[PDB]
C-alpha cells in the first residue's frame, strides 16, 4: 500500500509489516548495507541489484538500452537480436559514462547541518548560502578517499539531513539482453498498460582493477565482489503473497500545500504539456524529411512524449479522483486541527502563510520563468551559458564555486559537451529557437527580460527573424569548438564574436540575478517547510497514523501483496498474465513480433520446469499495490523471505497521478516476473552460464 | 454447458446433472406437467413462467413491452414511468392477441409418424405429403377439445415424434413493469454486452372464465389456479453455484454437415448480408426525405440492421474458435468409424451422401431462390400472392388445404394484412421492387424464371421502369382493399387486372412447381437425415458423450454453473453485478437514467435484507455457462432446489453463433437475478401485493 519508506523507519512498522507477510525482521531488512538491501545499487535514474557473488547484475531493459545500442551495428543489432556473453571475457563495455553506485556508509548530520544553517540568522539568502556551503564540505571531505561518491539528502523539507557515500564503479559491462521483442514486447502501444507481457529485464556485471578499486575500463580490470547479492525465490509467488521493492523513487509531492496542487494542476501541467507536444510536432514532422534528425532526437523527442502523457495522464487522474477538493479538505482538517492547539500551533499557522507567500513570489513571474529557462535550454544556447558560467566560477576558490561547476563537476560537464553531438542538428535546433523566441514575444509586457529585449532589437517576427540569422552563425555545433570554450577564460567569452556566446554573456547577469532570487525564496522555504511539514506529521499521528518523507533520490522500500485490480463493477484484471497471452498478442509485427523460439517453445508447452499450478502457466508479469515513481526502473521485487521474485519496470496508468495523491484502489505497480527472466533464459534465448552462475541452472 | 436437453432424457444424465450441483432428483425435473417444469409457459417468442397459485407469471420487460405500450398514452407514459396494479381489478389487459400456453398433455406419436412415412414406400414427395397429412389430422382431432393448441415436433431429424397440447389461456393482464430506464437499462448501446446492469422483468397474470375455461378479455374472468408455480429461491446464489434453465429455444443447427456450414458461412450469410446493408441503405436514405417512410419502416430497418451485425459477428466468431475445422474434423471422426464396421456402416455413409447431394442441388438454384423469395416478400407482390394462394386452397376442403392456409390460420394472415398498414409506404416499396427486380436481371438464363420473363417483357432498366409504373396502379395499398381479396374466391383473382394481383396469377404456377421441387427434396431428407443422426449419435456414444437434440421450439432444459470468463490473459469478467454499478453508469440521459429512487437507495445503501456479502451489494445481473438462444428470453432459471433465482435475458456477443455451435470457456446466459427483482420492487417502484403474493414481503 501507500509509503516509500525510509528503510530507518521499518522498525516502527514492525506491525504493518508483518501483518502483511514480512517473514524477515524489520530490523534486518533496515540495514542499508546488509542483506538484502545491501545488494540494491543505484544506476544512476534507475536501481538495479547485485545477483551473485561475482559482481553480475540484474536491471530492466529499458535501463540497459544505452549500452546495448552503444555496442549494436547494423550488421550485429543487439537491440533486435539481443545479446549474450558466455564467459566473463565477452561481456562489452557500457561505456564511459556507465556507473553502479555501491552503498558504503550512511550519517545522520541533521544536527550539523541545522547547525550550519542557525549561524546564518534572518538572511534567508545567506540560510542558503550557509547550507550550500555545510554540503560541500561534507561531500569534499567525504570523497577525499579515491573511488566514492557522495551525496546529501534532505528529508521532509529539511527537518533530517543524512549523508551517503557510495562505490562508485565505473566499469560497467552488459552480460546479457533478451531479444528487444522480449524487452519492449508491446512498444508504446502497451506502456503504462495492463494486461502487460513485457519480459523488461537485462544484465551487467561490475567490475574494478586488481587492487580492488574502482577504474575505467581496461582488459585488466576483474569483476567485482559484492559483499551481498540476491537469491532467486524457492517459493512459488501467488496471489495475495507479500512483496516488498527497494530502489530510489525520485520525486514525490504528496503533502503540497493545496494551492500548490493548484498551480501544478491548473499552471504548470497544462502549460508543459502543450510546449512539449508542439516541440513534439515539428520533431516528427522534420524527422520525416532528414532520417539525421529522427535518429539524433529520437530520444529528446520520447523524453517529451512521456512527460506530455504522464501530464495529461496526472491530469486526467485528478478528475476521476477529485483531487483539487480532496486536497483542500485534508488542508482543512489540518489548519482547524493546529488552531486548536495552542500558541504552540501558531508557528505551524504562520509557516502556512508564508509558503503561500512564496507561491505568490513564483507565481508572479511564472511565464517569463519558463520561457527564459527552456530557450536557454536549445543546444547553443545552453552550451554557451553553461560554459560561460563555468568560466565565471573558475575564477574563485574551487570550495567556494556554485555545485554543477566545481573540480568534482568537471567529467560530467566535458561529458554532456561531447554527448551533445548524438543530438543536435542546426537545422532542428534553430526550429527550436524560433518557437521559443516566438513564445517569449508572446509574454505579456510584465513578464519580459529587458537583456532579451535589447539583444532582439524589437517584439516582433522581424526581431526573431533576425535573431536566428545572428545565431546561426556560431561555432558551438562542433564538438571540437565546445571543448575549446571548455578550457577558456572569462575574458576570451566576453571578447568572442560568437553570436551564441555573445548571447549568453549578453544575458548572464540576469540569469545571475533570477538564481540569487530562486535562491532567497528557497532559503525562506528551508525556514518554514520543515515547521510545517513537522506539524502535519504530528497531525497524522493524532489521528494514529505513519507517516514518510516524499522520494528525494534515496533508498526507499514499499511493500504489500500481489493483487489485481477493478476498474469497474463486473471486471477484474487479475494478478497475473501467462504465456499465452504473450502468444495471443502476435502479429508478426513490430511490436508485437516475438522471437520464433518463444512461439515455438509456448506452442509446445515447453515451461522448463517453472510453471506455477494455480495459473496454469508460467506467469509472465504481475500487479502489486506497491507505491513506487520514476527512478524505480529496474529495482527487485523481494519476497517475505527476501529473495528475488520479479523487477519493477511500469505502472498502470491510473497510477501515474500517484505523484500528488496515491489511490490504494487502483494503484499498481507492474513487474515481470523472475520465473519469466528465467523462462526466458532457458527457453527462448538462452544463457545456461549466467542461470548457473545464479544456482538456477537445470 | 453445451446443450438443449428434452426432460424426458435428464435421467440418463443423472451423472452430469449431479456433479454440476443438482440436488432434486432428474426423474422430478423431467415430468413436462410436474414440479417445476410445469409452471414453465409459452408466450408465443417468448418463455415466462407462473409465480403463484393465482396466475401471477413473470417474464421479460422487452416480452411485455408490446402490453406496456399498448396501455401507454402520449399523456401516461407506463414505458417510462413503469405500471403497477395494486389489486388484481387494476391489472390491465394485454389484449386480444396476448396469449399463455400452458402444457396439458405430451403424447410420444414416433410410431405412427414413421408408420405415416414408411407407407409412402420410395416416393420422396409422397414422404412429404404423408407427413403433411399425419400432422394435420392429428393437429386437429387433438384440437377438437376446445380450449387447446397442440403442436407436433420433430426432434432428431425425425427419430423421434411428440404431440403437445397445450392450454391457450386467452385473457392475459399486465401486473407490473418497472420503468424504462430499469427495465431496459443502457438500452440499444448495452446489447450483447456484460458487464450488464438490466432489470429485465414485468409480470403478468393468466384469466380463464369462472367455469376453468380460457376466454377472451371479460370482467366476469377470475385468476387461473396453476397446478404448479415456482417459488423465490430462499439460499442466496453464488458463483460456482448450479443454475438451470428452462424454456423453449425455437431452432438450432448444432449438426450441420460441414458443407452445409460451409455454404452458410462463405455464400449464405455473406450475401443476405449485403442485400439487406443495401435495403438499409436505400431506407435510410429515403426517411431523410420523407417521415412517413421514415416511422413506418423503422422496424423493418432495424431488423435487417440486427440480423446484418449477427450474422457479420457470427462469421467472425466462426474464425475464432475455427468453427469450419472443428465441425470437419468431428465429421471425419464419424465417417472414420463407420467406415470400419462393414456393411454395417454402410447405410449411415450413403445417408451422408445423400445429404451432400441435395446440398449440390439446391445450391445449384441458391440465387434464383434467393432473389424470387424476396421480390416477392415485397409488399404488394407478397399479399398478392399470399391472398391468391388462400384462394387456390379454399374449394379444396380445410383438411386438404396446406398448413398456413388452414382454417386455424385465417386469423394469423387477416392480422398480417391490418398490421402492413403499419409499414407499408408506396414510394419505398417502389424501391425495394426497383432493387429487387435489377438482382433478377442479373441472373444467369439458366438460373431465370420463364414467366417472370415474359411478365417482364425485356430484360433491361426500361423494362424494369414499365414493371414498376405498371405495379403502382394496384390497389393493395389500402387495408380495406387487401381485406376484400382475402373474402374472395380463385375467379375473382383471375378476372382481376390489378396489376399486383395479375402477377400473382402469372408467376402462381411457378411457385407452385418451386414448392414441389422443395417438398421432394424434403422428402429425401426425411430419410437420409435421421439415418446419419442416429449414426451421429452412436458414434457420440462410443466416446462417451450424451446427445441432445436441435431445438425446435418444445420445452428444454440447460444446466450449468454461476461463472464468468475471461476473453484475455491478465483479465477477467466477473460473475455478477452490483447496485454500485449501476449508478457508476448513471449520465441522466437516455438510457443511462435510472429512476430517482434507485439513485437515491444506492447512495444510502438501502438493501432492504437482499444483499449478498460475498460481493457486497444486491446483485443485479449474472453470467453462467447456460445454452439459450431466441426463444429463451423470460425462461426462468432455477437453482439445484428448483427455486427461482433469476430470469434469462440476454448472452454475450460470443453467443450470437447460438444456432451453430457452443463455446465452453466464452458462450454465457446473462441473467437478471431475483433479487434484483425483489430489490426493485422493495426500494425504487414498489409493488409491496406482488412480494406478498410471491412470499417474499408482508
Ligand atoms: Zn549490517
Ligand atoms: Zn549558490
Ligand atoms: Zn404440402
Amino acid at each position: 500500500g501507500e509509503g516509500m519508506w525510509v528503510p530507518q523507519q521499518l522498525p516502527e512498522i514492525a506491525g504493518p509489516l508483518k501483518k502483511a507477510g514480512l517473514k524477515l525482521s524489520p530490523q534486518q531488512i533496515s540495514d542499508l548495507t546488509g542483506d538484502p538491501m545491501g545488494a540494491v545499487v543505484a544506476l544512476g535514474g534507475c536501481t538495479a541489484s547485485f545477483v551473485s557473488p561475482n559482481g553480475l547484475v540484474v536491471t530492466n531493459h529499458h535501463c540497459a538500452y544505452g549500452a546495448i545500442q552503444l555496442n549494436s551495428t547494423a550488421e550485429n543489432n543487439l537491440i533486435k537480436n539481443g545479446f549474450n556473453a558466455p564467459t566473463t571475457a565477452d561481456e562489452v563495455s557500457a561505456g564511459p559514462n556507465a556507473r553502479v553506485f555501491v552503498l558504503d556508509e550512511i550519517t545522520d548530520v541533521t544536527k550539523d547541518a541545522k547547525a550550519a544553517i542557525a549561524a546564518a540568522g534572518d538572511d534567508a539568502l545567506a540560510r542558503t548560502k550557509a547550507l550550500e556551503a555545510f554540503e560541500k564540505k561534507l561531500i569534499a571531505d567525504c570523497e577525499a578517499e579515491a573511488g566514492f561518491r557522495c551525496r546529501l539528502y534532505s528529508f521532509s523539507g529539511g527537518n533530517t539531513y543524512r549523508l551517503f557515500k557510495n562505490l562508485e564503479i565505473k566499469d560497467v559491462r552488459l552480460a546479457y539482453a533478451p531479444p528487444g521483442s522480449v524487452g519492449k514486447f508491446g512498444g508504446d502501444i502497451d506502456n503504462w498498460m495492463w494486461p502487460r507481457h513485457t519480459g523488461d529485464f537485462a544484465f551487467y556485471r561490475a567490475y574494478v582493477g586488481k587492487d580492488g578499486k574502482p577504474a575505467a575500463f581496461s582488459k585488466d580490470n576483474v569483476p567485482y565482489q559484492p559483499k551481498h547479492w540476491l537469491k532467486f525465490a524457492d517459493q512459488p509467488l501467488g496471489a495475495g503473497d507479500f512483496v516488498m521493492v527497494a530502489g530510489y523513487p525520485g520525486s514525490t509531492n504528496r503533502y503540497a500545500l493545496a494551492a500548490e496542487f493548484d498551480n501544478t494542476a491548473q499552471w504548470t501541467y497544462p502549460t508543459i504539456a502543450r510546449h512539449y507536444k508542439n516541440q513534439i510536432a515539428m520533431v516528427e514532422a522534420a524527422g520525416k524529411q532528414n532520417a539525421d534528425i529522427q535518429v539524433k532526437y529520437a530520444a529528446t523527442m520520447a523524453g517529451w512524449n512521456n512527460t506530455s502523457k504522464n501530464y495529461d495522464g496526472q491530469l486526467e487522474g485528478f478528475k476521476r479522483i477529485d483531487a483539487a477538493g480532496q486536497k483542500l479538505r485534508e488542508e482543512a482538517a489540518v489548519l482547524g486541527w493546529l488552531k486548536g492547539q495552542g500558541a504552540k500551533g501558531q508557528p505551524a499557522l504562520d509557516a502556512h502563510a508564508k509558503l503561500l507567500d512564496l507561491l505568490e513570489q513564483s507565481k508572479a513571474t511564472r511565464d517569463r520563468d519558463l520561457t527564459l529557462a527552456l530557450f536557454n535550454n536549445t543546444a547553443m544556447l545552453g552550451s554557451a551559458t553553461q560554459l560561460y558560467r563555468l568560466s565565471i566560477e573558475r575564477e574563485k576558490p574551487n570550495a567556494e564555486r556554485e555545485s554543477g561547476y566545481q573540480e568534482r563537476d568537471l567529467p560530467a560537464i566535458e561529458g554532456g559537451l561531447k554527448q551533445l553531438e548524438r543530438r543536435y542538428v542546426a537545422a532542428m535546433d534553430r526550429q527550436l529557437q524560433e518557437y521559443w523566441l516566438n513564445e517569449y514575444i508572446k509574454l505579456p509586457a510584465d513578464q519580459r527580460v529587458a537583456a532579451v529585449d535589447a539583444w532582439l532589437g524589437g517584439n516582433d517576427a522581424a526581431a526573431v527573424k533576425r535573431a536566428l540569422d545572428r545565431l546561426a552563425g556560431t561555432k558551438l555545433g562542433s564538438t571540437e569548438e565546445r571543448l575549446k570554450w571548455f578550457a577558456a577564460d572569462r575574458k576570451a567569452f566576453e571578447a568572442s564574436n560568437d553570436p551564441a556566446i555573445q548571447y549568453a554573456v549578453a544575458v548572464m547577469p540576469t540569469l545571475l540575478k533570477l538564481e540569487q532570487e530562486r535562491k532567497t525564496r528557497a532559503g525562506e522555504n528551508l525556514a518554514a517547510r520543515p515547521v510545517y511539514l513537522q506539524a502535519l506529521a504530528d497531525y497524522k499521528k493524532s489521528q494514529g497514523e505513519f507517516v514518510y518523507p516524499d522520494a528525494n533520490l534515496s533508498l526507499r522500500i514499499t511493500f504489500g501483496n500481489v493483487m489485481g485490480y477493478a476498474p469497474k463493477d463486473g471486471m477484474e484484471y487479475t494478478p497475473f498474465t501467462t504465456l499465452e497471452g504473450v502468444v495471443a498478442k502476435e502479429t508478426g509485427q513490430d511490436p508485437f513480433d516475438s522471437p520464433k523460439a518463444l512461439l515455438d517453445a509456448v506452442a509446445a508447452k515447453r515451461y522448463g520446469g517453472l510453471e506455477d499450478k494455480r495459473i496454469g502457466s508460467v506467469p509472465v508479469n504481475y500487479l502489486s499495490d506497491l507505491d513506487i515513481t520514476g527512478g524505480n526502473s529496474g529495482s527487485p521485487v523481494l519476497d517475505a523471505h527476501g529473495k528475488l521474485v520479479g523487477l519493477a519496470f511500469d505502472g498502470n496508468w491510473e497510477s501515474v497521478s500517484s505523484n500528488w495523491v496515491f489511490d490504494p484502489k487502483m494503484t499498481r505497480m507492474i513487474a515481470v516476473d523472475g520465473r519469466y527472466l528465467r523462462w526466458i533464459m532457458q527457453e527462448v534465448y538462452p544463457a545456461p552460464q549466467l542461470l548457473k552462475e545464479m544456482n538456477v541452472g537445470k
